[PDB]
């Protein structure tokens, strides 16, 4: 199924490239023909027109593919530099988490923990469901994301809902949901 292939790909393209013998670049890219020689190792059917139908179908936007360099587009456990469009538009964005963070939050700012960037969502219900990942304990973060940008913070498209920044300093934080 494309879920069970999709789960392979972002299993590859994010967390174990190497393992099956890629080498990604710096900015997370590995051949789309590599890529599926990779994958036909689990799923022999698997064809590179439907790896690029996953691509095209996928309902966060998680894959990119530039020529015949394919990448996830985020979400990467090993050292990446992402360089996506500009957010401009976005005047309001989301993030979830767990109530257990507030305090530190609430004094700190939203800071890179492990990976180098922030997570944000265009969308309240996709960061919900983004912090539900953490425990039961969920909040979502109002973020005012003029005030960020008017702070000089860059927010790049990383999804069709996910948005990077490098960090959201505490006064850009409007209300707990
Ligand atoms: N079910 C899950 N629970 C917790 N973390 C996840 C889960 N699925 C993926 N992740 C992590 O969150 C990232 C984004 O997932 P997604 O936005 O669904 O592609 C992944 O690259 C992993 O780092
Ligand atoms: N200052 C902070 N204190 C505590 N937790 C934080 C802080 N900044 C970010 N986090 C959390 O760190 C986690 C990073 O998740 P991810 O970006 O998916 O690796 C999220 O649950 C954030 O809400
Ligand atoms: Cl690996
Ligand atoms: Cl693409
Ligand atoms: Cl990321
Ligand atoms: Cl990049
Ligand atoms: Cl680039
Ligand atoms: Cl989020
Ligand atoms: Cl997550
Ligand atoms: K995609
Ligand atoms: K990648
Ligand atoms: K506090
Ligand atoms: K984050
Ligand atoms: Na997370």
């Amino acid at each position: 199924s494309r879920f069970k292939v999709s789960k392979l790909m972002a299993y590859i393209l994010r967390h174990s490239p190497w393992e099956f013998g890629l080498e990604p670049d710096e900015e997370g890219f590995v051949s789309i023909e590599e890529l599926v020689n990779a994958v036909r190792k689990v799923y022999p059917w698997v064809t590179e027109e439907y790896i690029r139908e996953i691509v095209e179908r996928d309902e966060k936007g998680r894959y990119e593919i530039r020529g015949n360099k394919i990448r996830a587009r985020y979400g990467h456990s090993y050292p990446v530099i992402l360089r996506h469009e500009e957010d401009k538009e976005s005047k309001v964005l989301y993030h979830g988490t767990v109530r257990r963070n507030l305090k530190g939050i609430m004094r700190e700012g939203i800071k890179p923990m492990k990976r180098q960037y922030v997570h944000l969502s265009i969308n309240y219900e996709d960061a919900y469901n983004t912090g539900m990942r953490h425990g039961e304990d969920v909040v979502v973060l109002i973020i005012d994301a003029e005030c960020l940008r008017n702070k000089g913070y860059k927010i790049l498209k990383a999804g069709k809902k996910v948005r990077i920044v490098k960090h959201v300093p505490v006064d850009c934080i409007s209300g707990i949901l």
